[PDB]
């Protein structure tokens, strides 16, 4: 019934890497090579706020990154233009260190970020080579060179953000040395608790509206970057990044456990993120999902609602690529998608520019697309 309407969509770079006109910096000076990882929430204003990883020096998941934002000007503008979007603010971006995987959830008037960090001397893999020539130590267990997790608060629409809390001795298994929350976003229950995906688990947040206390749900099988959505019938989904390229692993239950991951084979994933939003959940209830939609590259972005109690089955959906947009680089990759006051889903989409191919040098930006349901019904 959606798809009667006229179709909307438009799209423009949200955060501008720095080879590109007009790059986004801090009111410091501070600017980035890349910017990638986005996440994006309405909050209950209806002031959208955009978070992404401010990577300084090349598009590497190491070193130096911050983590950084935007807000709609106006609680009511909906991000419609340009325009429309506050300058670049910082959340965190304290010493040499890696602040990322941005994963918000709003809860009434304060809207919760979970955020990953590590030590700027490690890396993932290790040994990688940074910018003065230091090789990194490889991520491990130790209290130094583990991957953090932490909490930040905002009580005043996403304008300020508290010190962020180190949240990894009881929020991240002990012994753990890689890790990841979403990154994406959140959610909040129907029955109001707030929940988080990680890495192996979920992050329950229980209490009145911004007075939460939080505890893992460990998980069996579950990816790295996970999404969590209520699908209409009520249960939790987890729709995860495998860990080979393939296909989105997916797990169903509830707050007292989920069932077995398994593969979605409806569900093509070059082992990328992807993002999942809950619409609405009245009459016809629908499930939105976005992601690269192929099993080998990125750049198949491709968004889809599925009307299942359940979200079993998602439609085709439609390409990125049927509006696309110049002046960006290769779209694709990561997502985040939240609903708009105006009925839109609005999205970020990281682009790259390719220029030195997979090396680390490659600008990276991010696009904030929006676009009703009848531009995803209506298309081939
Ligand atoms: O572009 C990526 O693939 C990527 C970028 C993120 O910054 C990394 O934290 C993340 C991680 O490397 C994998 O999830 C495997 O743990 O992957
Ligand atoms: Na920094």
């Amino acid at each position: 019934p959606a798809g009667k309407a006229a179709q909307y969509h438009k799209e423009y770079a949200l955060f501008r890497s720095a080879n590109m006109p007009s790059p986004d910096k801090l009111a410091t000076g501070v600017g980035f090579h890349s910017f990638r990882i986005p996440a994006v929430v309405r909050t209950n204003t209806g002031r959208i706020l955009a978070f992404a990883e401010g990577r300084r020096h090349n598009n590497r998941d190491y070193g130096d990154i911050n983590l950084v934002y935007k807000r709609t000007k106006s609680p009511t503008n909906n991000g419609e233009n340009p325009t429309d979007w506050e300058s670049l603010r910082e959340v965190v971006g304290t010493g040499p260190h890696t602040w990322g995987n941005p994963t918000p959830v709003v809860d009434g008037n304060t809207i919760y970020l979970f955020l990953s960090m590590n030590d700027g001397a490690y890396s993932q893999n290790g040994g990688n080579t940074l910018p003065d020539g230091t090789k990194t130590k490889k991520i491990d267990s130790t209290w130094v060179g583990r991957r953090h997790l932490y909490l930040t608060t905002s009580t005043d629409d996403g304008d300020t953000w508290t010190k962020p809390v180190d949240m990894t001795k009881t929020l991240t298994p002990d012994g753990q040395a890689w890790d990841a929350v979403g990154p994406g976003n959140g959610i909040k229950l129907s029955t109001g608790e707030l929940v988080i995906p990680a890495q192996g688990r979920n992050i329950i947040g229980r209490g009145p509206s911004g007075n939460r206390t939080w505890s893992m749900q460990i998980l069996k099988g579950a990816g790295s970057e996970g999404t969590i959505c209520q699908t209409p019938d009520g249960k939790l989904m987890r729709n995860d990044r495998p860990g080979p390229m393939g296909h989105r692993s997916v797990a169903r239950g509830t707050l007292a456990g989920l069932g077995p991951f398994a593969t979605d084979n409806g569900l093509p994933d070059p082992a990328c993120q992807g993002s999942i939003l809950s619409y609405n959940s009245d009459e016809p209830a629908r499930t939105i999902f976005m992601n690269s939609a192929s099993t080998d590259r990125r750049t198949a972005m491709r968004v889809r609602i599925s009307y299942d109690k359940d979200a079993a089955k998602f439609n085709f959906g439609r390409e990125l690529k049927d509006a696309p947009l110049g002046n960006v680089g290769n779209e694709g990759g990561y997502s985040s998608m939240t609903k708009t006051s105006d009925y839109k889903i609005g999205a970020l989409v990281e682009s790259d520019w390719y220029e030195d191919k997979g090396g680390e040098k490659s600008h990276r930006c991010i696009i904030w697309r929006r676009f009703n349901l009848s531009w995803i019904i209506n298309g081939p």
